[PDB]
């Protein structure tokens, strides 16, 4: 398992192509907007590119994701949000928030009220807001081969 | 990971040349032209290839369907020269026990010259060396 | 054969593109005039590749041996832009504390605006953004 | 370990670059030469061209250089000999020739006396002959990725 590990690694790293303009990291592509739209919009847009509203697995994707926005100085849309308006984030693939991940919220995020159950990149960390504003948006979508 | 690590080798190895059919890691060229079977073999080796060698039942049968669009007769790597009823593929391992059935009903023949193996929608036959066939090339798939 | 077979990976996969030099499964390019940080990221970038981000001992110790042939100045994929004392690598990563070590004596600073690392024959050093500086680009090496 | 071997050997297998007229087998090229030359000449011959008389490891490399030989009609000499004139069969790397491989001899060989002290690949057998001989010879040299 030890070899294994590094091994595998290095040949999944071997298929980091992705389209112009899209930012590559561990295995996946990134794509930064160039406009603003309310998170539905931004849900959608990013399939019509065959992307997903980045959902964010990992710590460490967290860390890359942050340090682009930041870099710009954007504030970004992410696929998280509790529509049902009860304290339930859920990503648009599905998944649920895990605990691991309430760290990343900023000081008093996310809040009860105010309809604001729209996760996106705020300052260092994560922020709540209304789904309607226009944000800029991530899309996340498998890097190829080819 | 030891699986996870073979999706990733067979997503990432499976480049082949402009006209050839990538299956289970090889690559398959079906000619556009007949010659006999020793230029069919000469033909293969001029591509970096090698008159196919079938290795597993799965390739086998991917052959046969590939060759059933088409119901071409194509010589295959495999053939008895020394007319001694021993087949050996041209990698020069013998025609194990188990590849026997492949042969087509009346196939092969320990007469009548038909010293060489030709591939067919449904099995194997054996056939005279000399006659025009169409051929099957093989070689590794690559990565990039 | 799990090594046998990491041995036969590390002899396929070693291709890299011209006048990049090949370390460990990566390539690394040595750039051919000098930029400010911003602009060697975007650099690198445009070539599908990375500021070099610097992940193990062996690599820091070989980036030194190809430096110390020319004793140039390089920027590297390393920053505190907020002036935290946060440096972070353009992957988004933090600078692990054992290799806080790299640092050039006196290095780094928390006043002066020098905000960016840059890459010298021993060690790293840290300096103004804009400064031109050659830069180092890294990605995996291929197989073909 | 299941894997490991398949894996291993797909991969050992796409570094197949062999020279041109050189024929490639499991790893290595082989060279079938168009002259004839005695043993000792065909020993630098293939060092010549940065090679060595093939030494046969397996018994499938075996089958498939005895395979090219009569596909030419061609007696060839083999990397094997008993110069100490002694029923001492050694190869030029070094390595004695194993009792699993006695059985490539054709019925007879090999022989004490005659001053026959070099392999030959002859009809469907081993033969041992006067080294002085001229006979073509095989090559064998491991193959690259480039
Ligand atoms: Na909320
Ligand atoms: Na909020
Ligand atoms: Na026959
Ligand atoms: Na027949
Ligand atoms: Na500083
Ligand atoms: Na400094
Ligand atoms: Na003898
Ligand atoms: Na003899």
């Amino acid at each position: 398992y030890q070899e294994l590990t590094d091994l595998k690694t290095a040949f999944e790293r071997l298929c980091r192509h992705c389209p112009k303009d899209w930012t590559f990291f561990q295995g996946n592509c990134y794509f930064m907007s160039n406009s603003q739209r309310n998170w539905h919009d931004s849900v959608t847009a990013c399939q019509e590119v065959r992307a997903q509203l980045v959902v964010i697995k990992t710590a460490e994707e967290q860390n890359f994701l942050q340090l682009q926005t930041s870099r710009s100085n954007r504030f970004s849309w992410m696929g998280l949000s509790d529509l049902n308006q009860e304290g339930t984030w859920q990503w648009v693939d599905g998944s649920p928030l895990s605990p691991s991940f309430q760290r990343y919220w900023n000081s008093g995020e996310p809040n009860n009220s105010g309809n604001e159950d729209c996760a996106e990149f705020s300052g260092s960390g994560w922020n709540d807001n209304r789904c309607d504003v226009d944000n800029y948006w991530i899309c996340k979508k498998p890097a190829a081969c080819f």
